[PDB]
RNA sequence: GGAGCGGUAGUUCAGUCGGUUAGAAUACCUGCCUGUCACGCAGGGGGUCGCGGGUUCGAGUCCCGUCCGUUCCGCCA
């Protein structure tokens, strides 16, 4: 039904009879001449109606905004008067010869207008979808996985599909469950991952896989965050970590240079005690500046238990966090600063406003300066390089509430007093994960995932010191997103065996969930190793949005609700019976 | 499970430490306009403040319950 499309007609056109289906963007109705925007997903056209052709002109004006329309025409150079600069069209427009209304449209739910609320636009996505900066995001998305196929193709992958029934087992998220019609009290998992399959795909001698797969992890949602999301699933055998963050990496430095000009130069590294040390996080924005400065060994005799406690404690923090010239920060800023850290868990938010240093304890406003001195207030201070006009806040307690409530507040100061470089790509590796994780009832969770190899450590060795193991796992992160991590996998029963008992899994739901692992690790299973990304964060990032629901045709709401459709609803009773459940009282 | 923010014509935004016909923009309808491109110009109708309950002389504004969106904590092979 068309010939071109609007927005690629140009001068080189001119004098052609084209038909252009599509919708009205817009509508100039000047009486005796109407302009219609003609839009379709290659751009805009003006379609110009002369009374000349007095129907199509009277027809004309009865088109109103997004109604489907197609229009026959002769493209013509328009007059260098009225030649648009700002439209890739503008040197042109189309004589109507002929109009068609495909259909019409009744009152928009979404004004284009205006800045349409997400309610409305997830609602109404198909509409909120018509927009150019929408679209032009899933464009680009389906330019990125182009991109990766080739790639990993390129580089001997096999795109290799894993099913999306498979076996409910423990750790990692929290799994979708699927109630079996053909087995009685019987569910499959939606998977969170391909993580297993991938690994068997390993033992089955495919040597190199790949994957553009959806994964779901029923959880409550954030920004960067749906139940169902997508990953660039990749695992490979015979190689070493360093060799899988090689080609990973180059992956990624091939998607920034292809999308966006942009070279990436080679990734920095570091371990996760350094990223934890320096920003209390595992995911550094190392687009910020700021750093954090542990403080605690001057602060081990100071009577001030909320410093002397955690200084003291092995187990326990003093960060300070030097903020260039925070020490203009309001008392409402800092209050709010304050309330900042508890929803991380700290106590308190005591800080130095560091005036002059020369004056001493006189050239530093604190309200913690009472329970130090002027040789602990210089120490601290020349251990943050502190300045005249900054800030020191303190993050003092256990390890991770330092680093979660000082590595946050860490990227929000940057951001407030825009010390963050906004324009800059911070990408990285974060390397040498602990193997395990406190569950906070005296057990150990793993890290990554059960399956993750120790860095240099037997079986024996890891069961004898399991707290302190490093994993051969690792992170890449941009701009402060865990945008794809890894590990090299266990490939000895042993050692996957020895990992189970770590987490508490005794032998029982070892074989039960893990059974055909254990036995497939018996037969010749090589070493293998693999990574994932987060095709939506790549993509955020990549198009510049932090939602994650602008890279997502149809995404979630944070209700795990599909707007658009209604979704989830209630179930047909006949359904639920043949599924043998019921919904509780 | 928790905290913050939003919820006002079709859409969107404002709405004074509570004052009684609810403001506008956009949209829509009508009329005029032969070079608009955010066209312009002029007139018209439209919401009863997400929902239920309550305080009060009076509630869009306050309180409670609750629903929806959103950000975050918890949670997150
Ligand atoms: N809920 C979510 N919404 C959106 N994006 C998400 C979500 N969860 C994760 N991601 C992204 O996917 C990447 C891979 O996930 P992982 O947990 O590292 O590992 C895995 O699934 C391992 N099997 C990979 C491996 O070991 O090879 C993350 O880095 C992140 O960007
Ligand atoms: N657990 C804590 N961690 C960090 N700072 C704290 C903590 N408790 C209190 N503070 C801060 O230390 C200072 C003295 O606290 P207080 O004695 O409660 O007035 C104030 O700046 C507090 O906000």
């Amino acid at each position: 039904m068309r010939t071109e499309y609007c927005g690629q007609l140009r001068l080189s056109h001119v004098g052609q009879q084209v038909t252009l289906c599509g919708w009205v963007n817009r509508r100039r109705d000047l009486g005796s001449l109407i302009f219609i925007d003609m839009r379709d997903r290659e751009g805009i056209v003006q379609v110009f109606f002369d009374p000349d052709r007095a129907d199509a002109l009277k027809l004309a004006s009865e088109l109103r905004n997004e109604f489907c329309i197609q229009v026959t025409g002769t493209v013509r150079a328009r007059d260098e008067k009225n030649i648009n600069r700002d439209m890739a069209t503008g040197e042109i427009e189309v004589l109507a010869s002929s109009l068609t209304i495909i259909n019409r449209a009744d009152v928009l739910p979404l004004d284009s207008n205006h800045v349409n609320t997400e309610e409305a636009r997830l609602k109404y996505r198909y509409l909120d979808l018509r927009r150019p900066e929408m679209a032009q995001r899933l464009k680009t998305r389906a330019k990125i996985t182009s991109l990766v196929r080739r790639f990993m193709d390129d580089h001997g992958f096999l795109d290799i599909e894993t099913p999306m029934l498979t076996k409910a087992t423990p750790e990692g998220a929290r799994d979708y469950l699927v109630p079996s019609r053909v087995h009685k009290g019987k569910f499959y998992a939606l998977p969170q991952s391909p993580q297993l399959f991938k690994q068997l795909l390993m033992m089955s001698g495919f040597d190199r896989y790949y994957q553009i797969v959806k994964c779901f992890r029923d959880e409550d949602l954030r920004a960067d965050r749906q139940p169902e999301f997508t990953q660039i699933d990749v695992e490979t055998s015979f190689m070493t970590a360093p060799q899988v963050r090689e080609v990973m990496e180059a992956l990624v430095r091939h998607l920034w240079l292809e999308v966006k000009g942009v070279d990436l130069g080679d990734f920095p590294v570091m371990t996760f005690a350094e990223a934890e040390r320096r920003y209390g996080s595992d995911k550094p924005d190392l687009r910020n500046p700021m750093e954090l400065t542990d403080v605690a060994d001057l602060l081990k005799s100071v009577e001030f238990a909320v410093f002397a406690g955690p200084a003291n404690d092995p187990k326990g923090r003093v960060a300070a966090l030097r903020v260039p010239g925070g020490a203009s920060l309001t008392r409402k800023q800092i209050d709010e600063y304050g309330n900042f850290v508890k929803i991380y868990g700290a106590k308190g938010l005591a800080y130095i406003k560091v005036n002059e240093r020369a004056k001493g304890l006189e050239g530093i406003n604190s309200p913690v300066a009472k329970f130090l001195n002027a040789e602990i207030i210089e120490d601290i201070l020349d251990r943050t390089a502190a300045q005249d006009g900054d800030m020191i806040f303190f993050g003092a307690d256990n390890k991770k509430i330092v680093a979660d409530a000082m590595g946050a507040l860490r990227l929000k100061v940057g951001k407030d007093l825009g010390l963050t470089d906004e324009s800059k790509w911070a990408p990285l590796w974060v390397i040498d994960f602990p193997m395990f994780e406190d569950d906070g009832e005296g057990g150990l969770t793993a890290m990554h995932h059960p399956f993750t190899s120790p860095k240099d450590m037997t079986a024996a060795e890891l069961k004898a010191a399991p707290e302190n193991a490093v994993a051969n796992a690792y992170d890449m992160v941009i701009n402060g997103y865990e945008v794809g991590g890894g590990s090299v996998r266990i490939h000895n029963g042993d050692m996957q065996q020895t990992v189970f008992g770590i987490l508490g899994i005794n032998e029982e739901e070892q074989r039960e969930k893990f059974g055909f692992l254990l036995d497939a690790l018996k037969y010749g299973t090589p070493p293998h190793a693999g990574l994932a990304f987060g095709l939506d964060r790549l993509t955020m990032l990549l198009t510049g949005t932090d939602n994650i629901r602008d890279v997502i045709a149809f995404p979630k709401t944070t209700a795990a609700a599909c707007l658009m459709t209604e979704a989830p609803s209630f179930a047909n009773p006949t359904a639920l019976a043949e599924l043998s459940i019921q919904v509780v009282k």
